[PDB]
């Protein structure tokens, strides 16, 4: 009689129950064979890796009877149709769910803040996605994804680090690096000033202690990971940046309801969890957009589990009661009952 | 018969003869006891030690009996009335000239440009200033001063390729760093843009070749030297860039004049000569200014020697006949002469 709500990213799945404030269990996707990440971009890949995670969430972290619990899943703005159907699928005939739903991730995040019309940027660990979202719907014509997420950050600081004089090479040592990056990386409001303070001074060095007691310092490495969301050609990329990439969305939209998608940027994901990256997103925002335009930035302190959050506030709306899919239904009908609905 | 014109710089002096395309003379304004620069930041501190660069001025370059030559002297802008009156004392008593002059070098550098009014910017190895000037006269309370030229671009040349894994440390190694700084090094038109090609490929990288047959690459440093023009703070410097302080400069001025001075920044010295530096002061100001401006840079080819040729210039023409002054007038007067007159 309790809903479940499972949101399934590149690198974390966070899983739990509808009606609580945070999800009990937030573990990654992987399954080791030398390990695969079944989630790509956003996007399932390999079904089987991904049938063991779902078994992992229900059995294991949050150990319940999947036949039980009506259970809500997430998935990536323009996830393929068939994709969705075979999620659904696997649902109703592999784990006898009594009840299910696909939900957009960066609508939830939306729901999260307590808005139905705004523009989303998600950044996970494997994907970016711009997502403009009027009355409830996202705008799909509108949508733009970037490649380019927490992962590739991680990588361009073990590369950077090592031109430091260090050696972050293994995969074990990337979980390091991931964690300085969570420590210590920030955004700077101006890539140019604080390379100039990073060169003549030492006031942004950091000390961060390794597993087996060393210590070393971090210098511009903690503003110029971050930056390539900003410049992703410091990769190697061509994409325009998260902030071009809000304006290009935005302007792929109707005229009518561009004021209010620019007065409610709001922020979700992991990869939004910088410091100064709302008053860096404020700054270039304004630099793009016309002189009169009112610009608003939300990052809400608990956006690393917004989507979760919103499905957590979705799955408990009286509203959305009947939107559910029922085995009954799913049964009676085909795999198509997943448009006509979700 | 010949006037002689005398261009004294911090690192470089310039001489020859008025009426000639070029100084017939280049060589570095240094005396050896150790080396010691008797012209630091474009200001005379050393006098025993001018008087022997003078005396290799006359005897050794240019091959010529000063007692037989008007003689045309450069003085830095807002250089000191004591300073002035001691040169032409030493001028007059020591060398026993006939005649001669003090005159402002980024004025010349204007009349070269074939111009009497304008805002010039005069950047050598030992000062940079902004100097506005209407009609022949420069504006004292409106000339600005850096400290930040050439000899500091190269000093964190060095510094820069040390951490490259290069170690150019000493003075005759700073001979080297130098010539790579005017061999290779110019203005990126965005910096940001600059580091990101440089981070992800080889495109921008530049071989050198040392003395004794090494080669080498030199990378982001080919524009992270000069970028300190704009942004002196690299160095520990807290004032402003050369695009900040000719926009501080032009406001300074009587608004009556100020979109002439907008319309003719013209660009002087050894330290102006870095490709793409004419591009990035147009863009620069462009940004300060307000949108309605006529905004152009005038950077001449023959810039290196722009205060020389003005001087060569000024010295031919029959209107500057009469402000010479004789050594007549001198052993009559007083070295006061040098105002009501100079
Ligand atoms: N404080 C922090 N600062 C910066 N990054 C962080 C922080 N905390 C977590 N992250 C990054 O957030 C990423 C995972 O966040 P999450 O929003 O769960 O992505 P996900 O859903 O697994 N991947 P995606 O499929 O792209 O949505 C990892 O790359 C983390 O390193
Ligand atoms: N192609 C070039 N690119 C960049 N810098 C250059 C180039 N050629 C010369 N320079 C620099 O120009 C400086 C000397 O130029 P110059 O205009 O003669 O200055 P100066 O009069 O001796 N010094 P100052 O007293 O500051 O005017 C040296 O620092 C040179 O390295
Ligand atoms: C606290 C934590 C957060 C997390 O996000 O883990 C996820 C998933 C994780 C799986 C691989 C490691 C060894 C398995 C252990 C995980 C413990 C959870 C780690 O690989 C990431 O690190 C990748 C690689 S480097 C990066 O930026 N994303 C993201
Ligand atoms: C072609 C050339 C140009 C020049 O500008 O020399 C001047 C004067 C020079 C004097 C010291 C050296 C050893 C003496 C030899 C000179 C030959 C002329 C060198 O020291 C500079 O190099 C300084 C130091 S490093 C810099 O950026 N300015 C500028
Ligand atoms: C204000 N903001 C966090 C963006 C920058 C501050 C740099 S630091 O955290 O003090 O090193
Ligand atoms: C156009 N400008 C000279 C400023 C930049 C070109 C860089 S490079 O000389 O081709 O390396
Ligand atoms: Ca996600
Ligand atoms: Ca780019
Ligand atoms: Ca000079
Ligand atoms: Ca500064």
């Amino acid at each position: 009689t309790t809903a479940l709500v499972c949101d399934n990213g590149s690198g974390l799945v966070k899983a739990g129950f509808a009606g609580d404030d945070a999800p009990r269990a937030v573990f990654p996707s992987i399954v080791g064979r030398t390990l695969k990440y079944p989630i790509e971009h956003g996007i399932i890949t390999n079904w089987d890796d991904m049938e063991k995670i779902w078994h992992h969430t229900f059995y294991n972290e949050l150990r319940v009877a999947p036949e039980e619990h009506p259970t809500l899943l997430t998935e990536a703005p323009l996830n393929p149709k068939a994709n969705r159907e075979k999620m659904t699928q696997i649902m109703f005939e592999t784990f006898n769910v009594p009840a299910m739903y696909v939900a957009i991730q960066a609508v939830l995040s939306l729901y999260a803040s307590g808005r139905t019309t705004g523009i989303v940027l998600d950044s996970g660990d494997g994907v970016t996605h711009n997502v403009p979202i009027y009355e409830g719907y996202a705008l799909p014509h509108a949508i733009m994804r970037l490649d380019l997420a927490g992962r590739d950050l991680t990588d361009y600081l073990m590369k950077i680090l090592t031109e430091r004089g260090y050696s972050f090479v293994t995969t074990a040592e990337r979980e390091i690096v991931r964690d300085i990056k969570e420590k210590l990386c920030y955004v700077a409001l101006d890539f140019e000033n604080e390379m100039a303070t990073a060169a003549s001074s030492s006031s942004l060095e950091k000390s961060y202690e390794l597993p087996d007691g060393q210590v070393i310092t971090i210098g511009n490495e903690r503003f110029r990971c971050p930056e390539t969301l900003f410049q992703p050609s410091f990769i190697g990329m061509e994409s325009a940046g998260i902030h071009e990439t809000t304006y290009n969305s935005i302007m792929k939209c109707d005229i009518d309801i561009r004021k209010d998608l620019y007065a409610n940027n709001v922020m979700s994901g992991g990869t939004t969890m910088y410091p100064g990256i709302a008053d860096r997103m404020q700054k270039e925002i304004t630099a793009l957009a016309p002189s009169t335009m009112k610009i608003k930035i939300i990052a809400p302190p608990e956006r690393k589990y917004s989507v979760w959050i919103g499905g957590s506030i979705l799955a408990s709306l009286s509203t959305f009661q009947q939107m559910w899919i029922t085995k009954q239904e799913y049964d009676e009908a085909g795999p198509s009952i997943v448009h006509r609905k979700c």
